[PDB]
C-alpha cells in the first residue's frame, strides 16, 4: 500500500481530498474524504468556486438513470442529476468501478470559496444515502465488483496531509496497537462513548447523554462535536482546568476568536467484548485550531456526537466494515508537545456499556 500513502492533501478547516478519475476518458477531479454521508457528488457546472468540474458529454461511457436528487444539510444544500461512470483512484487500487454519481447542477452554501476540491465521496452506507437506500455507495459499488477487502482506514494529519488506504491497513501510519470499537449501526459510522474524562476527571454524565442521539465518526466536520447538556458539562470542566487565564464567553460557544493550561480529553469506546473498554485521549493542539489566532473546536450539537477532524486527526482510524468495528491507533504524524501525546489505551473494566446507547 507504498502508493497510496501521502494520497490526501487540503488546507486547515477545508477537509482532506483525494485525487479521482470520472468517465472514459478519465476526467481528473479533487474529492472530499466523508465518513459521514453516503453520496458521491461531484460538480457538473462551471460554478465559480470550481477548478474544473465533471462534463458528463465528453464521457463515452456515462450513463443517465433519468432522476433527480435534492439534498438540503443543516447549513448549505446541492441538487443534482443521477448517472452512473466508470470511476478510478490513481493513488488507490488498480481497479475501475462502475459507481453511482450525482451530478451537481445547483449549490448554495457547499463549496468553499479557496478550496481544492470539487466533489464529495461519501464512504458510509446505503440506509443514509439519497434520495433512498437503494442508491449503492461508491465504497459499497466497489468491494462488490472488486477482490478489494472491505476495508478502508484514514490518517489525517493536521496545507495539509494524509493517506487513505483502501483495502487495507498501513502499519507505517500508526504507533502501538490498534484498539477496536463495534460499528453499532450501519448508517453513518455509529459508535458508543461510554464514559468521557477532562484531565483524567470523569463528568459523571449518565453514558446515554453522550451518545444522545448519536455518536458518529466524521472525516467531513472539522470539530468535536458534543450533545449540549455534555457540552456545558464538558466547557464547565475545561473553564475550571485552564482557571490561570480568564477567557470571554463567546470564545468557549465558538462565537469569538482567542489570540500546558488546556487540559486532555479521554473518550471511553465500547471495546470487542463484553464489559471492555478502550480509551483515547487527545491534546489542546487537537481542539485549539489556527486560524496567533485560535479557534475553540469543540462545539454543541443536535445530531449528538460527531468525532470529527478534532479526534481523527490525533488517531490512525480504520473503518473495518467486514467486521462491523472501527480500529483506533496513536497516529505516527499527530501534532504533539514534548510533554503530552494522543493516546490509545487499554484495557479498561466498563460496565452497563449497552445503557449508553440511544435507543
Ligand atoms: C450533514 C451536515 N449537516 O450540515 C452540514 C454543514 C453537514 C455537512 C455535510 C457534508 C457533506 C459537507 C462537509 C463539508 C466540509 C466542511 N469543512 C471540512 N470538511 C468538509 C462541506 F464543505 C460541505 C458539506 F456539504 N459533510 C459532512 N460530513 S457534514
Amino acid at each position: 500500500f507504498v502508493e497510496m500513502v501521502d494520497n490526501l492533501r487540503g488546507k486547515s478547516g477545508q477537509g482532506y481530498y483525494v485525487e479521482m478519475t470520472v468517465g472514459s476518458p478519465p476526467q481528473t477531479l479533487n474529492i472530499l474524504v466523508d465518513t459521514g454521508s453516503s453520496n458521491f457528488a461531484v460538480g457538473a457546472a462551471p460554478h465559480p468556486f470550481l477548478h474544473r468540474y465533471y462534463q458528463r458529454q465528453l464521457s463515452s461511457t456515462y450513463r443517465d438513470l433519468r432522476k433527480g436528487v435534492y439534498v438540503p444539510y443543516t447549513q448549505g444544500k446541492w441538487e443534482g442529476e443521477l448517472g452512473t461512470d466508470l470511476v478510478s483512484i490513481p493513488h488507490g487500487p488498480n481497479v475501475t468501478v462502475r459507481a453511482n454519481i450525482a451530478a451537481i447542477t445547483e449549490s448554495d452554501k457547499f463549496f468553499i470559496n479557496g478550496s481544492n476540491w470539487e466533489g464529495i465521496l461519501g464512504l458510509a452506507y446505503a440506509e443514509i444515502a439519497r434520495p433512498d437506500d437503494s442508491l449503492e455507495p461508491f465504497f459499497d459499488s466497489l468491494v462488490k465488483q472488486t477482490h478489494v477487502p472491505n476495508l478502508f482506514s484514514l490518517q489525517l494529519c493536521g496545507s495539509v496531509g494524509g493517506s487513505m488506504i483502501i483495502g487495507g491497513i498501513d502499519h507505517s501510519l500508526y504507533t502501538g496497537s490498534l484498539w477496536y470499537t463495534p460499528i453499532r449501526r450501519e448508517w453513518y459510522y455509529e459508535v458508543i462513548i461510554v464514559r468521557v474524562e477532562i484531565n483524567g476527571q470523569d463528568l459523571k454524565m449518565d453514558c446515554k447523554e453522550y451518545n444522545y442521539d448519536k455518536s458518529i465518526v466524521d472525516s467531513g466536520t472539522t470539530n468535536l462535536r458534543l450533545p449540549k447538556k455534555v457540552f456545558e458539562a464538558a466547557v464547565k470542566s475545561i473553564k475550571a482546568a485552564s482557571s490561570t487565564e480568564k477567557f470571554p464567553d463567546g470564545f468557549w460557544l465558538g462565537e469569538q476568536l482567542v489570540c500546558n493550561i488546556f487540559p486532555v480529553i479521554s473518550l471511553y469506546l465500547m471495546g470487542e467484548v463484553t464489559n471492555q473498554s478502550f480509551r483515547i485521549t487527545i491534546l489542546p493542539q487537537q481542539y485549539l485550531r489556527p486560524v496567533d489566532c485560535y479557534k475553540f473546536a469543540i462545539s454543541q450539537s443536535s445530531t449528538g456526537t460527531v468525532m470529527g477532524a478534532v479526534i481523527m486527526e490525533g488517531f490512525y482510524v480504520v473503518f473495518d466494515r467486514a467486521r462491523k468495528r472501527i480500529g483506533f491507533a496513536v497516529s505516527a504524524c499527530h501534532v504533539h508537545d514534548e510533554f503530552r501525546t494522543a493516546a490509545v489505551e487499554g484495557p479498561f473494566v466498563t460496565l452497563d456499556m449497552e445503557d449508553c446507547g440511544y435507543n
